[PDB]
DNA sequence: CCATCAGTGTACTAGGACCCGAAAATTGAGTTACAGAAGTAACTGGTATACTCTGGTTTCTCTTCA
């Protein structure tokens, strides 16, 4: 149990945002934009 | 008295720089090739600013004819 609190320590250390969610939801890991248009 | 018309007390913008961290990219050493281009590291002339007697000059008494 201390162990593991110790790595909830350290993937609290290792965590990360919001606006990387906005408009385009979507995006390449490579280039970052989002899928082309829907027909609608 | 119901029109009108500043202020007000705020979260909500608007610019406006600015910062924090992450992730990707580079740098760096190690080898060994490869060809050629930089990149200093070296000896070796070449011509002018002082420079040092020196050749001429200059009166100034004198030398030598005349």
């Amino acid at each position: 149990q201390n162990r593991e609190q110790q790595e909830e320590l350290m993937r609290d250390l290792a965590g990360s945002y919001m606006g990387h969610f906005m408009k385009p939801y979507f995006k390449d890991k490579v280039t970052g934009v989002g899928p082309p248009a829907n027909e609608d």
